[PDB]
C-alpha cells in the first residue's frame, strides 16, 4: 500500500475552508500549546495539523520570549486538523527547530532538526521509531520544509538547506526510504537560494515552490522526477511576485533569474499550484508585512514570463495578520479522481508586529481545499482581540 | 452495509432522559465550548452530539458578543453524548454557521454554510473528506437543517432554504450519495416557507417537521418518498400549534395554509413525530418565548384538523429556558424490531434572555428517548445559577 | 463468551490497594468531577470507576449545596480505574441518581433511576442502547445497588427497592438479559428491609451483603441461584455488626432477625465475602461515623452465631473519612483459577461532616484487592488537605 | 510473540534527544502531574514515560511537602513519550512509592512497592491485572529498580533490595513470568550494596549498572544470563567514577571493591552500556550535586582497570539540574539488525536545592538515543524559570 503518485491535480475554481482552529481564541484562558511554523498532513486515516511548539501555553508565564526561532524546547506536535493544540489531543513527535512529515501510504516519516546552530542535527524517524540522523554539512542552521515532504513508490523526497541564510549557501534534495537515505543531490538549476519549500505530488512528480532568501521577491521552483529521483530548478516566470517582502510586479518576469528590489524582510514561506491554466499561487495582500492572504490564477505562471492575473481570491483581509503558508494534499481520497489541491495560512499574533500589547507570538491556522466550481466569499482571520491578553 | 430504513417508529407513552451534558454548570469553571444549534446524530458505532461553536469557551474574553449566529469563528464540532463539549473530547468537523450530518450505515455525511451572508457556500464532507461545494442560488444566507439527516439505500436527503427569511425563499430537497448530489427538487406542496427541518426515517420514507419563519404558527411538514427521490408538503393538520412565537389553539387547524397572528418572533425550530394515534409534537410552554417544553400526544395532528391533544409530558417548566428541538433516532439498534423516537431540547442561556447577567450566549443539552410503557415525571432544566457568571 | 461463574472464591490471607484516584486532592486545581456512591465494575478490556456526578466539579460555585442526593444534574459516569474523574477522561452513562452496571462478558448493562421521588424510573441499557424502563412501583425513590450487578449465562441479577426509607419498604431481585426484565422476584426470606446490596459471583451463584436502614445494625444477605433464577434472604449470623451506625457487638447474633440499638445514622452501605473460615466483612472503624475502615476475618460469619473475628486488617485510619464500600471481581482473569475478592472504599470528604470547611461534599476512591498470602500494611486515606478549599 | 533478546548493541558515536516533555515549563499554569523517579519502557505498539506521581498537580496547594518520598498518594503513572503528564493522558497504573515495569512481548508486566516502611508490600501485575503480592523480607523499604525491567522468551528478571541503605542489606534477582515469580536468587558476587539498577538486553543476557549506597563512587554491575537464570556481580573496572556524590577520578580502578571517599550524598541512580569499545557510562557534571549530565565513552570501562575517558557528550550544562538516569532500548525496531541504546534524564526542579523558591519538587524529562555516526551539539536543561513559581 505504498502511496503511488497516479493522479494529476483537480481542477480549481475557488477555494473553501476546510479547518479553523481558532487557537489564539480559545488560547485566552484554555491551554492551548504555543507554535509557529505548521502545516497539515494526511495519510490513509485522516489529516492532521503538525506544528513547532515552544514548550510552554499561551497563558503561561514561559511565553514571554517565544518569538526566538530556535531554542532546546521547541519540537513538533501533531494534533486533529480542526482542533487547536492543547497537550490532551497533541502528540509530541520529536525535538527540534525546523520540520517536516509525509507518509508513504504504509508508514509515516518525520523529521526535527535540533541542536546548536553551529552543529545541529537532523533526526530521523519512520513509523515513530528514530532511523537516522543528519549531521550539518555547512554549520549554519540546518534546516528543511516546515510543510509536509511527498512520497512515491516508497520513497519520499525532502530539501534541506544548510548555511547563510542571506548569502550562498548548501541546499540538497534528499530521497528516503523508511527513514533512510537511499539519494541525495546538491541542488540543480539556476535557483540561487532556496529556504522552506511547499511541495506537491502529481503523475509520479513533485513540484515545491520554495523561498529565496538572498535576492528574490519571485519564488524559486523544483521539479522532481521520482521514479528516476532526479530534480532541477529555476524560477516562476510571471511578473507577479509571490514573497514577501516584494517590490510591485513587473509585467514581465524572469524564468532564470531572481528578481530584486525586496524593501525589507528578505522572504516568507509560501507556495503555488502550477498546472498551466490551472495555476495558482498564494501571496499576502501586502508587498511589505505578513498581513492579509490572497490566492491568484495566474494561467501558466511556471512556463510565461509574460503571464497576469486572471481571477483573485481574498482569504485573509489586509487589516489581518498571516504568515507562512504551504501546500498539502489528501493523497488517500480513492473517491476522487483527481489530486485536490489544498493549502494552509498561518496566523500569526503577538510579536513583532503586536509587540506593545503582548511579550509571546503563536499563531492559529486556517485550511482551504479547492473546488472545481464557482464558490461563495468570506474573510478568515485569526479573530482574536489582542487587547484581550494585555 | 447501507441503511435500509424497514421499520416503523415504536409506540411511545412516555419519554425518558438519556443524555444531559450540564455544560453551563460546568462552563462556570471548566473550559466548555461556547455553542448553539445543537443537535444528536447516531451511527453504527454510538451517538453524538452535534454542535456549531462559536470559537471560544464561555470563561474566555471571546464570549463576549456569542449572540450573533454567524462569524468567521463557527464550525461543526461533534462530542460524545452526555458529555458537555471542551476541545480534549470534540471533533471539529468544518467550518460554518450553519449544518446538517447524518450516517448511511456506511459512511458519515457532514455539510456546513459558511462565508459572507450575500455569498455563502456550503461546504459537504462524506467520510471527512471534501467531496463538493453547493454556492448560494438565491444570495441571502443559504442555510440547512440545524439537525441530523436522514439516508436510506446509500442516499441521504437534506433540505436547504436560501433567500429572505421574512418572506418568499427559495428551498430545495437535495439527495445526496456518498456526499455528491444525485438530485434536486425545488420545494413543492402548499408549505409557504421552510427553515430548519427536523426530520426522521420510516418504512422507506422520511418525515420532516419544520419552521415557517414567514407566516405560520402551525409547522409545515414535508414528506418525502425515499425510493422514488421526491417530496411534498404541507402543514399539521391540528390546530394545536407548536411554533414560537404563536397565538392561542385553534379549534380547527389549516392543513394547507398557515396559521397567522404570530405576536413575536418568527419562530423556533421544532420536531414532531407523526403516527396516527401514536404522534408527538413538542413545544415550548411559553407561546411567546423560549421558555420551558412540553410533549404532546396528539392523536392524528397530520391528518385531522380537529385533532387535540390526548396526553401531555413536561420535559422543562416554564420557570426555565429551552430552545430549539429535534428529532433523532438510533436507525442501528439491531435488537429493536422498531425505530424509537428519540429528541433533544436546546437549553439556552445567556443573551438576549438573560442580557442583564452575563454578555454571552450558550447552551447545554438534554435528550430524551420514547418508552412504550408509562413512565415517570420531572424536570431536566440547564440547571446553573446564572448570577455566578456575572 | 457469555460469562460463566464457573469459580470459587480464591484465599484471602490480607488485602493490597490496586487503585486510588486522589480526586480531591487533585480536585484542588484541576477540574475533578463531583461525585458520590462510586463504585468499580470489570469486564473483558479492563476496569472502571464508576459514579454519580453532580453536574459540577468542586471549583466550581456548582458545587454548593452537592450534599443534596437527587438532582436533575446528576448521571453516571465511568472512568479508567485509578484515574480521578475529568469530562476528558469520563464517560456520561445515563442520567439519574441511582446506578448499578455489569458486563455479561458480550454486553454492558447500565441502569440510572431517575426523575422526581414521588414518580422515579428507571432507564435501562444494553451496549449503551436504551432498552427498557421500570416505572417506581411503590411511589418513594426508586433505588438500586450503587455496585456492580453481576451476570452468569446471559443473565444478570439487580436487587431494587421502592417505597420508605425508615419502616417496610419493596424490595424485588430482578433477572434481565440484554437488558430486558425476563424474571422478577418480591423480597423473600426474613431479612426485613433492603438497600445498597453489595453483589459477587461464585459457582453458578450470586451472594449480595446489603443495608438494613430500618432496624439493623446486622447485614441483610440475598443469596440467589443463577441457573434457577431464585433467592432467599436473612442476616449474618455473627453478632459482629457491620453496618453503621451500631451498637457493640454481641457475643451472639441473629441469622433471622435484626439487632437493633442503632444510635443514630439508620445504615451506609457495606459488603462482604461468605467463604465458611475465608469469610471477611468490611467496616467503618466508628460505630458511630462513617470515618475508618477495616476488613474482619470472621470464619463462618454467614452460618454461626457465635462467630468471632480472628484477623484484622486497617485499610483507612479512624482520624480519616470513609463511607460507602461496597464488592467486585474481574470475572475475565482466565489466567487464575478463582475470583479473586476485590472491593473499593468511598472516601467522602466536605459535609455534613466538614460542613464548617467547605460547602461541597464529593469523594475520592480507594481500591483493594485479595492476596493469599500474608501481606504488608499501610493506611491510604483521601490526603487532602480540607482547608486549603476553605 | 514473547521477545527474544537476540541482537547486539548497535554501535554509538553520539547520542541525539527523542523526547523531551518540558513538564515543568508546561507546569507554571497548565495541570502539570507532580512526579519523580521516571523512566521510559517500550512494547510492540510504541513507548511511554513512567513516573512515580505524588497524588497532586504542581500549581495545586498539595504541591507543598512533595520532596517526601513515600506516601499512600503515590502511584505509577505511564504517559505518551515526549508528553508531559496530566490526568487526561495519563494511566494510573498502580499504587506505590518504587516501581518498575516491561513486555515481555506479549503482555506488560508492572510492579510498586507500598505501603509502610517497616511492613511494605510489592503489588505485582501483568496485563493490568493483579498477579502476586511479595511482602517485605527485611522490614526496612522494600524497593526496586526505577526504570523498566528486561524480559527474554517469556522470563523478565527484576531486581529488588529491602533493608538498610547505609549498610549492608538484602539484595534479590526475581525472575517472573506472566507475573509469577519462578525463580529467586539473592545477590551474588562482590556487589556490596544494590539500588536502583539500569538494565538493558543483548544477544540473551541482561546487564544491569546500578547504585551502591553504602560505600561505593563506582557503579556495581549485574551480569544476567536470561536462558539459564542466573546472575553475578561486581564493580565496574574504569577509575573513572559515575555516581554521586564522588571523590577524583582515580588513574586505576576496582573491579571487585567500592571506590570510597563520597563527600556527601551516599548515590544517585545512573546507568551505562557495557560493550567494550562500544562502551558509554552516564555521569553529573558535578561530583557533588545533581546537576549537570555527560556521556562519557570510556572503551574496557567493565573490564579493564586502566580504562580512559576517549569521548565525551554535554546533554545537560553544568548550570542546570539533572538527577536520575537510567537505560531504555526498543526491543521491538525489527527493522533495525541491532538494539539502539537509549537512556533519559531526570530533570529534577524544586526541592531540596531550589527550597528558596518554591515548596515542591517534580521532574521534567529528557530522552537521548544513540547514533552511530558522529552527530551535532546541544544542550537540553528543564527550561524553566523557578521564580515564575515563587
Ligand atoms: C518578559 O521578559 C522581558 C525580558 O526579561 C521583561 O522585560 C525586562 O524587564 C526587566 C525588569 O523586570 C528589565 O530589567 C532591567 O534592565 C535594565 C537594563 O535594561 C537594568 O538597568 C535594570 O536594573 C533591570 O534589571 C529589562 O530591561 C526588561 N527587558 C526588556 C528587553 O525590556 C518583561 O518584563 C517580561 N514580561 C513580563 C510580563 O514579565
Ligand atoms: C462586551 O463587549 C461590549 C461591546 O464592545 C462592551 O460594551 C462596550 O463598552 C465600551 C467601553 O469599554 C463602550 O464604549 C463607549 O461607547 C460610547 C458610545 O456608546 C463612547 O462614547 C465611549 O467613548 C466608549 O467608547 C461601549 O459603548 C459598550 N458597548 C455597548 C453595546 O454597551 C462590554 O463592556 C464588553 N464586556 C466586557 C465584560 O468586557
Ligand atoms: C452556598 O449556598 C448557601 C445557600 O444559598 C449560601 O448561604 C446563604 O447565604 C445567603 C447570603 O448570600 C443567605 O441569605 C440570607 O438569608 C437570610 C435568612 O436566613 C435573609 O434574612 C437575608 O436577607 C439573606 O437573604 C442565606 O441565609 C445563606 N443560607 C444558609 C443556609 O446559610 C452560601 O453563602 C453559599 N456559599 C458560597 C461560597 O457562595
Ligand atoms: C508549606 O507547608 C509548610 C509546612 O506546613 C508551611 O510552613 C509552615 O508555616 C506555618 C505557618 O502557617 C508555621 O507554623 C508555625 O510553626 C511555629 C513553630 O515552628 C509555631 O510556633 C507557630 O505557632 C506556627 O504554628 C510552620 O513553622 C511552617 N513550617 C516550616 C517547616 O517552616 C508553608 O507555609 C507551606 N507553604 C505554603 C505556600 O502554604
Ligand atoms: C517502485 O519501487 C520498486 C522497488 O525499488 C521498483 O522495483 C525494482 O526495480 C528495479 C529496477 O529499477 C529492479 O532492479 C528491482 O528488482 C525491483 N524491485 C522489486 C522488489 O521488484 C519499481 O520499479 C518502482 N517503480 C517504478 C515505476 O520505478
Ligand atoms: C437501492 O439502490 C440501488 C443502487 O441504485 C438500486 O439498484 C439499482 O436499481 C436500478 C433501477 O432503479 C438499476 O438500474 C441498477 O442497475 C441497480 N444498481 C445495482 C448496483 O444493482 C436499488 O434498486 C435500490 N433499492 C430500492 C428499493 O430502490
Ligand atoms: C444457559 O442459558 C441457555 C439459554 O437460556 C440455556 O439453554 C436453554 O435451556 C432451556 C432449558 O432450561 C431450553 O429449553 C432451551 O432450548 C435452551 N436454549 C438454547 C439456546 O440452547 C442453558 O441451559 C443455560 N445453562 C444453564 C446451566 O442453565
Ligand atoms: C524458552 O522457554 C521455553 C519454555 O520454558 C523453553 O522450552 C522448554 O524447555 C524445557 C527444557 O529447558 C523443556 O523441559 C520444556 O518442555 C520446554 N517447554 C516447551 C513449551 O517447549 C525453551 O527451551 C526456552 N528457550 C531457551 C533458549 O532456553
Ligand atoms: C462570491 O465570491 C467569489 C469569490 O470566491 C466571487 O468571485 C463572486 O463574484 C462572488 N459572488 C457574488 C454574487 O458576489
Ligand atoms: C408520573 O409521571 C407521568 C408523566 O410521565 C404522569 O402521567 C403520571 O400521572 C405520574 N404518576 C404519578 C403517580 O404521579
Ligand atoms: C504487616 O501488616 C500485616 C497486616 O496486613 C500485619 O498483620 C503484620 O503483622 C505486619 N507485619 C509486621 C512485621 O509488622
Ligand atoms: C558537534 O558536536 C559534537 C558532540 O556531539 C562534537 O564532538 C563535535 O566536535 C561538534 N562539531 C563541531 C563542528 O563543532
Ligand atoms: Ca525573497
Ligand atoms: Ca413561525
Ligand atoms: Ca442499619
Ligand atoms: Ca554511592
Amino acid at each position: 500500500n505504498y502511496l503511488m503518485l497516479n493522479k494529476s491535480l483537480c481542477k480549481v475554481e475557488g477555494w473553501v475552508v476546510v479547518a479553523k482552529d481558532n487557537a489564539i481564541r480559545f488560547g485566552e484562558s484554555e491551554q492551548i500549546i504555543v507554535t509557529r511554523e505548521p502545516y497539515v498532513s494526511c495519510d490513509p486515516l485522516g489529516c492532521k495539523m503538525y506544528a513547532l511548539h515552544q514548550g510552554t501555553t499561551i497563558r503561561n508565564k514561559h511565553s514571554n520570549g517565544t518569538i526566538h526561532d530556535r531554542t532546546a524546547f521547541r519540537g513538533l506536535i501533531s494534533t486533529p486538523l480542526g482542533s487547536p493544540p492543547i497537550v490532551s489531543n497533541s502528540d509530541f513527535l520529536c525535538v527540534g527547530w525546523s520540520s517536516t512529515s509525509c507518509h508513504d501510504g504504509i508508514g509515516r516519516m518525520t523529521i526535527c532538526v535540533q541542536g546548536n546552530n553551529d552543529n545541529a542535527t537532523a533526526t530521523v524517524y519512520y513509523d515513530r521509531r528514530l532511523t537516522t540522523t543528519i549531521k550539518t554539512w555547512a554549520g549554519n542552521i540546518l534546516r528543511t520544509q516546515e510543510s509536509e515532504c511527498v512520497c512515491h513508490n516508497g520513497t519520499c523526497v525532502v530539501i534541506m538547506t544548510d548555511g547563510s541564510a542571506s548569502s550562498q549557501a548548501y541546499t540538497k534534495v534528499l530521497y528516503f526510504h523508511k527513514g533512510l537515505v537511499i539519494k541525495e543531490e546538491a541542488l540543480k538549476g539556476s535557483a540561487r537560494h532556496i529556504e522552506e519549500c511547499s511541495c506537491y505530488g502529481h503523475n509520479s512528480k513533485v513540484t515545491c515552490v520554495c523561498r529565496d532568501n538572498w535576492q528574490g521577491a519571485n519564488r524559486p521552483v523544483i521539479e522532481i522526477d521520482m521514479n528516476a529521483m532526479e530534480h532541477t530548478s529555476q524560477y516562476l516566470c510571471t511578473g507577479v511576485l509571490t514573497d514577501t517582502s516584494r517590490p510591485s510586479d513587473k509585467s514581465i518576469g524572469d524564468c532564470n533569474n531572481p528578481i530584486t528590489g525586496s524593501p525589507g524582510a528578505p522572504g516568507v514561506k509560501g507556495f503555488g499550484f502550477l498546472d498551466s491554466g490551472n495555476t495558482w499561487l498564494g501571496r499576502t495582500i501586502s508587498p511589505r508585512s505578513r498581513s492579509g492572504f490572497e490566492m491568484l490564477k495566474i494561467p501558466n505562471a511556471g512556463t510565461d514570463p509574460n503571464s497576469r492575473i486572471t481571477e483573485r481570491q481574498e482569504i485573509v483581509d489586509n487589516n489581518n495578520w498571516s504568515g507562512y503558508s504551504g501546500s498539502f494534499i489528501d493523497y488517500w481520497d480513492e473517491s476522487s479522481e483527481c489530486y485536490n489541491p489544498c493549502f494552509y495560512v498561518e496566523l500569526i499574533r503577538g510579536r513583532p508586529e503586536e509587540a506593545k500589547y503582548v511579550w509571546w507570538t503563536s499563531n492559529s491556522l486556517v485550511a482551504l481545499c479547492g473546488s472545481p466550481v464557482p464558490v461563495g466569499s468570506g474573510s478568515f482571520p485569526d479573530g482574536a482581540q489582542i487587547q484581550y491578553f494585555s
